[PDB]
């Protein structure tokens, strides 16, 4: 990913997230499209990203139900332009085949959610998340989310998923994460409103670049 | 609920969505709208199955993101038309609150999802499900989800709810549930394929309320 560093588009209005997208644009390569856009916009908001600005567009659904209903998901998911899925491991490995199912056929790729960044996620996910990980791992799961707000949390998992395996991480900036730590362990980290609430993302954007630089 | 009944809408296409609901309208007066029908068709769809059919509508988006992200998720939805949406307690309190922030500043419902119903539950959402019920009581949530597949799990969950809660229960019909064992424990049932797929959805209908009366 481009400098290592995915823009959350989490702006629920279509020009102000095209405007923010747009001045950060020279900074990044992907762009992690979720439901508050969405839900707002519409799912071709996505082929709008991907065409406007060549990106490659992560959606950011946490997909948690059903197998057969994660399946609907994926295919109206991709049949949109994603290019990839963040999936849920918490619901078990019958949902989470049910879109690696689905990518396959469509050329894609899941993203397994393990533990999650919020303080919430001490009270049941972290418990599971390292058997969530080597669920991920026995399912040929190849791409990770994991928290940049407990780097030794994001340590453990990538030793449970191996250095072949993509790692991205949100919680950097607002929540409290920091981009080099978790970069020690991730191969890129997410950010949302450390950029697209600033009185400059651009600024922000570079900001950051120039600190994984020097990494 | 009309006949303990909720039709769980997860036909992809508008036409054929609008089709079945009028079929079996006279049977309900709650349909669940969820991700297969709405990135489908957008979020419009919510208004337009309210106006068009005069029913009550659960936004089921198994709403499963950080705080901040689930506020957002709500208020879409609520704005949107739906009178309550499905949320996850397994990602914690924090999450669960946020929603519940939004539904009570827009005069809306939450409605908590402990277990789920389809076998890979049993891997790490059932050892915590007792206690995401118990988190919920401990939030004031009145309105809950568990699953039909497990008449057990759900008198378990109804004990630590209480008689005053709401309980509604999918996995009925095609997931091998069944509607007079569930009622045993849950307000009402949700009914997806085994009335959707069916040859004659209003026949299927009034076979399960048939069953229902019964009781
Ligand atoms: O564990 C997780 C999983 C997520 O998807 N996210 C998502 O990543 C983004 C974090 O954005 P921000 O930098 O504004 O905190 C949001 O879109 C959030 O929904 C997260 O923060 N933590
Ligand atoms: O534990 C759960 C939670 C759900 O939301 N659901 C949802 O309830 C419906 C079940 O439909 P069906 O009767 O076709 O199995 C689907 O919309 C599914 O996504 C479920 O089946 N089990």
């Amino acid at each position: 990913v481009m400098n290592r560093l995915i823009l959350a588009m989490d702006l629920m209005n279509r020009d102000d997230a095209l405007r923010v997208t747009g001045e950060v644009r020279e900074y990044i390569d992907t762009v992690k499209i979720g439901y508050p856009l969405v839900l707002s916009e519409g799912m071709d908001i996505i082929a709008e990203f991907r065409k406007r600005f060549g990106c490659r567009i992560i959606a950011d659904f946490a997909v948690a139900d059903i197998p057969e209903t994660n399946e609907k998901i994926c295919r109206a998911t991709f049949k949109a332009g994603a290019d990839a899925i963040i999936v849920h491991g918490f619901p078990g490995a019958d949902s989470v085949r049910a879109c690696l199912n689905v990518a396959e056929e469509m050329g894609r790729e899941v993203f397994l959610l393990t533990e999650m960044s919020h303080p919430g996620a001490e009270m049941f996910i972290q418990g599971a998340a390292d058997e969530i990980a080597r669920m991920g791992v026995d399912l040929g799961v190849k791409n990770y989310v994991g928290p940049s707000t407990r780097p030794e949390r994001l340590s453990r998992l990538r030793e449970i998923i191996g250095q072949d395996s993509f790692l991205i991480s949100p919680g950097v900036g607002a929540q409290g994460g920091d981009p080099g730590e978790t970069l020690r362990f991730a191969d890129a980290i997410i950010v949302g409103r450390s950029i697209y609430l600033a009185d400059n993302p651009a600024a922000a954007a570079a900001g950051i670049i120039e600190s994984i630089k020097d990494l």
